[PDB]
């Protein structure tokens, strides 16, 4: 059937590490000889508010960093600040460090997280980047620093590092060059805009649906893509963009439905409903699940 | 804030090989010396329907077997069975080999599944062993073998390996010791599980996390006994509770400071009326692979 899941998490176990300033410890990511952690590990409680993190980061040295892998102590000789991250550099090349790469993601994409606290891995779940820069992510006290990823085939690729919780309760972090994703800032302030259903993802649930035969919602007309966007809009659902249109593209070829065909037929859902009639065994449609998803789990 | 997660995989992937027997391929754990795999391996398309395994087994030798380790052959240097599994004796132990132990589990249960073909792990997720002892997974062809597994500290204490899928699209397999749970064979037919139940300890779990992450609509100023709830419960097919499930149910409790049976008297207004379309935990139907552990894990 279908079942969110995550990329196994072993060559990012292999990452892992704590770093301490103080009393704080949050989680850091070890590639070679690097280690990646949220810059906010050298505030105090008083400098949260509105910490100058430029000044704050004056006032430290290498030897002020503790870095651990398990309880081995990883040395510091060098430090500075990316954006949002510190890079320390340390003078052991990790060596389990994997084929890897650094990947902005858009809105809409999925990847894994490793929950991990003092710098041992908790647990891995998938989730999906929302249309407003949040992740609905499982994060507590000690997480942040925890990353997400994909991996395709030896490569992974790195995407989010986590760094706060917002009051509603959804997640916000940056990439691996530290840059947020959203507008949001790493001070204990901040609301995130009103959420969307990620249309691409729905698109690709209607494809599994006729993949595995179930097909009552297709229908004999077609739509332009602004048409589509123009009405999505008016239900919360996000535009496509070109871009999700190619990436429908071999769910398109798989079953030989046109993406706007398909998107005729989902308007045709928005605007009549589902009228009790179910697609793969639900009243409501999945807006978690990729194309890239659809297809591991429908062919692998 | 709440999601099924799985355990970290790394203990397991460093296990996990190929292995190949004819023109048949899947997977196998290698544990020190030893590596295990479905005993279907040896089948032929024909075999299938009715393999007489001992009859088929004595028939192979060790240079019968390929097991790779990602680019490495292992050899084989004996080989024997144990109910469903085979275990092939290699020259090699694998330095990878985490602490471990081999666990039945019972219904109910949670489990992660590490699903892997041509030895190489592809995903990892979460399953409850199901009252009818199907598991819900996802598995294509070249997934048996896979296995699945909790960890405790650094212990991993595997539960299950993969081999079937039923005609209804769920998964039947056995665990370390090669035991089938269920009624399933390993011959090539379809077969039908029994009916299924619904997992009323873990709907309770999970109705006390969304409790915890603020969610409260469902409850009600009504308690009931014991007794009379099971009497609800299982006129729809939920599984009753027992004294011991109420005592698991505890801390939730406490942490909440909602007893065990105000719960059990949400949940009974649930079945009876439904959820009038509204949802918890951002579910439209009562949820039951939450354990009381992997809630409060949590
Ligand atoms: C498992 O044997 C496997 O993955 N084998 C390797 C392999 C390589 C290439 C092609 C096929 C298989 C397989 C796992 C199944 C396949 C699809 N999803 C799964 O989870 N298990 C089996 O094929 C069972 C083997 C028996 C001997 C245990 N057979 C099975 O599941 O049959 C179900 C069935 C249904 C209707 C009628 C007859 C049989
Ligand atoms: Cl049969
Ligand atoms: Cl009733």
């Amino acid at each position: 059937g279908f079942r969110k899941m995550a990329f196994p998490s072993g060559k990012v176990e292999g990452c892992m590490v704590q770093v301490t300033c103080g009393t704080t410890t949050l989680n850091g990511l070890w590639l070679d000889d690097t280690v990646y952690c949220p810059r906010h590990v050298i505030c105090t409680a008083e400098d949260m508010l509105n910490p100058n993190y430029e000044d704050l980061l004056i006032r430290k040295s290498n030897h002020s960093f503790l870095v651990q892998a398990g309880n081995v102590q990883l040395r510091v000789i060098g430090h500075s600040m990316q954006n949002c991250l510190l890079r320390l550099k340390v003078d052991t090349s990790n060596p389990k460090t994997p084929k890897y790469k650094f990947v902005r993601i858009q809105p809409g994409q999925t990847f894994s997280v490793l929950a991990c606290y003092n710098g041992s891995p908790s647990g891995v779940y998938q989730c999906a980047m929302r249309p407003n820069h949040t992740i609905k992510g499982s994060f507590l006290n000690g997480s942040c620093g925890s990353v997400g990823f994909n991996i395709d085939y030896d490569c992974v690729s790195f995407c989010y590092m986590h760094h706060m919780e917002l009051p509603t309760g959804v997640h916000a972090g940056t990439d691996l060059e530290g840059k947020f994703y959203g507008p949001f800032v790493d001070r204990q302030t901040q609301a995130a805009g009103t959420d969307t259903t990620i249309t691409l993802n729905v698109l690709a649930w209607l494809y599994a649906a006729v993949i595995n035969g179930d097909r009552w919602f297709l229908n004999r007309f077609t739509t332009t893509l602004n048409d589509f966007n123009l009405v999505a809009m008016k239900y919360n659902y996000e535009p496509l963009t070109q871009d999700h249109v190619d990436i429908l593209g071999p769910l398109s070829a798989q079953t030989g439905i046109a993406v706007l065909d398909m998107c005729a037929a989902l308007k045709e859902l928005l605007q009549n409903g589902m009228n009790g009639r179910t697609i793969l065994g639900s009243t409501i449609l999945e807006d978690e699940f990729t194309p890239f998803d659809v297809v591991r789990q429908c062919s692998g």
